[PDB]
């Protein structure tokens, strides 16, 4: 099987073979046939009476663990713990953002750059704004956001875009969210030996936990990031490994937390550091981003995107990365080993993510700019250790357009609003094109890479099929970066891949057929958008012809995302089977009974063409239900 | 090998064999050779790139997971998640207790029964008490306790018994606790794929999380339970399955949450329910407790203890249990299946612990007494379905003495205080006997049963060895219940098993050589006691000749307990190997390097006699260090 559809990826894999270094593909091959029990989710290790493995085939072999737990119980608890872990990752990201908001000041390193956005958020949090200092408002907003994480009395605060009907449905179902850390703790408590042994209740607890990610953690992280670093607008950038410069210092930012990458971008324009880069013999400083931190700095500043998850190692294989600065999440620990074969400084900066044999330079949030300058100076000084004979940068990079926040999308939609009719600054043109049938629907393509799928193949095939069927596509994360590398994030792509209705819409609004809405936490934006559409049409989000796809997901964060997208009322297709096939009841809940609960359900489909067909059929049947 | 050392357990196992029902022992046999990878902790399932298994033997086979994680990384993350799960269980228990405290009223079902204890706790939480209504104080105290769970700004509140030196050591090490749910979330975040890949940092994060269990969650749960339901004092009870009555309704309370069992005890004295029990042909109502809820009601009211963890099924095998009421934690799901073979009504009461095919009667905390009354009425009415031909209650019961809270221990120690010297109401007599060497030390025996060990064998052998070596023993949980069944919780036991110094101390103070300090959350009491001793001697808790033992542990809660006991500075012996042998670095950290950080470390010893010898040697070493 081919390892990737990306030519630059293939060239660097040949180079890695020539250099005698191992990749994620090599380790996947070394793992050989993976354990069937773990793959089906019928293995349990929740107590030291175990490990227990029960048969993935009902009626044969061992039926219960030592405590008496069935295959359905073991599967449901394993799934719930994946959701809890994903929720924890996203919530910790949002908590750091809220703490940064709490420390903003007029003369400090972290300021308020979008005051209108802050005032709207303050309105959503019942924070007074009129005749008040902007930083007093910011601190009050940060306090309310922080209380969302750990309040023990009262109800949490949810964005106004969330329909009232969806909230009432959640309350009736018993999944209405509480404080984020409280829900994570509840899931961890109920999976403990001898607690919850009922699959339906376990799945409902996991949905309840995932809601605190989708609508509170990721949402607050995104909106506070907009407040502090600016709301994204349409902006040009370049993507894929070709963005590395042979004659410049190459600094690659990998990870998820945006404050460090924002401070590194600011430090790169420091005159002393630019002079130092010139003095070490480089033309300048070339900042490139990877994964979600790359998505953030690219959405807000046009920083070039070096690559997505399964390309991170190959970035080092070029031999041109002088510094690789990582914060947390989706940072392959093998990088520490791999950087030994090159001059690269692999720099960890977060106390949450220590990696053995990496260079640890703790990013100081109290003095973010000075700390970022010190880290960047280490990367720049490493340019003297470059071995130019080992350098091979593929001449493969692609132009991309991104920055499509909900605000930017609304601004673009204002173009097709007749001034004599109005209203302006709404999602009404999008609702109109969806209701009329010019657009069949909207689909979110999100998720990681996975060695089980030819890298980027499923993302590209799913996106092309959807836009060919007049389904407008919004992309986040590594899927968005796969689209960027391929060339879908271009206005020209409208006439090259889209169907007639979507091509007309793209021409009228002057947008690409695929809209890059940011990082994984920025999936909250997608929720926001859908909610607005629903609130404009007076229906629940489960009545709309919308869907989400995770063609190549790998992370626990992806599991939590799919769970809260389904719980919000949006059908979700998974291109990688989750470890639930061992529990028939869990499969039936996720793919059949969920529709009775929240009006949406999971679809497991490993063939992208079949997934596109199923998405189109499901959207059409929801349209016929809605009468459009 | 033998299944148990308890004769009543053996008789009921013979009955279960005759009845054709399977027990935990049968399921353990069916599991056969358990997976070596999971047993060593070298299996990972944290992302869907996996499952990954690496060699438990370094230098052989597959070395890294697909992401590049080493065996040490996989082991450390698995261990950290066990700690997080145990912390979540204990913290959820304490959170329910704090909410119950917040809802106390003068004329309500839940009142304040120990005002002096509440005022001392309010002093510890900086809550004013002079000239204030008692319930206003209770509500303020509950608010402070709840803030300990989810505060995002500021420092948490810790009990005054914790030495200042231990706090400073924690701060220097970087494990000083934050809010409980925040620490659980942090641990779950750092184990996500591509985050923390450094074993030392991972272990430190797990220690930090476990501290929020030992000193905040369990501590607050215990103290608020004392405030609402009364501080335990010396009280007599009976233990083992013989406490069941053939001619009475038998109601067995299983689980951990004390509010439900307290309300059931109160409802059992209701005249209407007693009349109803008479009308169904029963002599009366016989409440019996199991596991930690049994420990709570037994400590506070002398409710008979039917048995510990691995006896729960056998309680049903008698055929005399009319109603088995369960709340959360350590409730074998197999009970539901087992209940079909008898008339027993298996009643789940908590939304956190749904069990398939059990009768669900949600315990309403808004009206706790009425809810308990209706649940108890269902149990009483089930007496008409008793089949007396299937009833076999072994005539094996044992007298026990319990109720040894720190307050009760201090009251007992006041007897050996010369009035002309004093002071009174301190732990000074205990400190004196420890310093003089009349007592060699104090050891806490805690933990569950585990089919891997002959049931109760390790508990009894460890306790007898320790008290024979003039080590006073405090017991909690299922170990305490094993001691109760065996007969160690008796004054006579002092002259039958204890060495000369401990026998003299028991005679002078009029206590058993083994002190039952309550449930698993009541291990906080042990911490409290040790802290007081340390504060009286002006030393850290790691300088004292104290130790903790978990001879037969199984639960994630036990892992968290051992972790915070070691982190507090108390050496801990584990009678069951935790899944860490696959990671050499993790083994070295837990058993060797930990002593450099916190002055204590783990000891893994599956032979109880060798464990007693090692405990005595380590205590003598610490005495020689201290000069006593
Ligand atoms: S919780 Fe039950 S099924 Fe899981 S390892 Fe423990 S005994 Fe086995
Ligand atoms: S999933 Fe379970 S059975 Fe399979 S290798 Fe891992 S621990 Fe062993
Ligand atoms: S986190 Fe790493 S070691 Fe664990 S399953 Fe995923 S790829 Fe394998």
């Amino acid at each position: 099987k081919a390892k990737s559809i990306d030519q630059a990826t293939l060239q660097l894999l040949d180079k890695a073979k020539q250099d005698g270094v191992e990749t994620v593909w090599d380790r996947k091959a070394d793992m050989k046939v993976q354990c069937g029990f773990g793959s089906a989710g019928v293995c349990c290790r929740n107590c030291s009476m175990g490990p227990c493995r029960v048969s993935p085939v009902p009626g044969k072999g061992v039926e219960r663990g030592i405590c008496g737990a069935t295959a359905d119980v073991i599967v449901s608890r394993n799934f719930a713990r994946m959701v809890a872990a994903g929720t924890a990752a996203h919530s910790d990201h949002g908590r750091s953002i809220a703490l940064s908001l709490y420390h903003t000041s007029k003369d400090g390193d972290i300021k308020v750059k979008d005051e209108n956005k802050l005032k709207e958020v303050a309105k959503s949090f019942n924070v007074e704004t009129e005749g008040r200092d902007i930083y007093d408002i910011a601190h009050d907003v940060a306090k309310e956001g922080l209380s969302n994480y750990g309040k023990q009395l009262g109800e949490v605060t949810l964005p106004p875009s969330l329909p009232e009907k969806r909230k009432e449905l959640w309350r009736k179902l018993g999944v209405y969210p509480r404080a984020v850390d409280r829900e994570i703790a509840a899931v961890m408590h109920s999976t403990h030996i001898g607690c919850n042994a009922d699959a339906e209740a376990m799945i409902k607890m996991s949905m309840r936990c995932s809601l605190t990610d989708g609508w509170m953690g990721s949402f607050m992280g995104t909106e506070f990031s907009d407040i502090m670093f600016g709301t994204p607008h349409s902006i040009d950038t370049e993507a894929n490994l070709g963005v590395l410069e042979k004659n410049s210092v190459n600094v690659v930012l990998h990870g998820h937390e945006p404050l460090l990458s924002e401070m590194v971008v600011e430090a790169a324009s420091d005159p002393e550091l630019v002079e130092l880069a010139k003095s070490v013999g480089a033309d300048g400083i070339n900042l490139c981003g990877m994964c979600c931190t790359g998505n953030e700095v690219s959405m807000r500043h046009g920083i070039k995107i070096a690559g997505n998850f399964m390309q991170q190692e190959l970035a080092v294989v070029t031999g041109a990365v002088d510094g690789l600065i990582v914060d947390v999440q989706c940072i392959m620990p093998a990088l520490a080993k791999l950087s030994k074969s090159y001059h690269t400084k692999f720099i960890t900066t977060s106390p949450k993510a220590h990696i053995t044999d990496s260079i640890y330079m703790e990013f100081d949030e109290e003095n973010p700019l000075d700390s970022a300058k010190k880290i960047l100076k280490e990367a720049i000084l490493n340019f003297k250790n470059r071995d130019q004979s080992k350098v091979m940068i593929p001449e493969l990079k692609c132009k991309a357009i991104l920055g499509y926040s909900v605000e930017e999308i609304i601004n673009k939609l204002d173009k097709v609003v007749n001034t004599q009719i109005g209203p302006m600054q709404t999602v009404k043109p999008l609702a109109d094109v969806l209701v009329s049938g010019v657009l069949r629907g909207a689909a979110a393509v999100v998720g990681c890479n996975n060695p089980k799928v030819v890298q980027d193949s499923a993302h590209i095939e799913t996106i092309k099929g959807l836009i060919k069927n007049d389904v407008i596509v919004v992309v986040t994360g590594c899927a968005a970066q796969a689209a960027a590398k391929y060339g879908l994030l271009q206005k020209e792509a409208a006439e090259k891949y889209a169907g007639p209705g979507l091509a007309t819409v793209c021409k009228l609004v002057d947008i690409p057929p695929v809209l890059h809405m940011g990082s994984c936490v920025d999936i909250s934006r997608i929720l926001d958008l859908v909610g607005r559409v629903a609130n404009l049409l007076g229906v629940d989000m489960s009545d709309l012809p919308v869907a989400g796809v995770a063609p190549e997901w790998m992370s626990e964060k992806a599991v939590a995302i799919g769970t809260y997208v389904v719980t919000s009322g949006i059908d979700t297709w998974l291109g990688v089977a989750p470890p639930v096939t061992g529990g028939p009841e869990v499969v039936d809940i996720l793919t059949n009974k969920m529709e009775d609960w929240v009006g949406a359900k999971f679809f497991i489909e490993t063939d992208p063409h079949k997934a596109v067909e199923q998405i189109v059929n499901r959207m059409n049947e929801k349209r016929k239900k809605l009468g459009i």
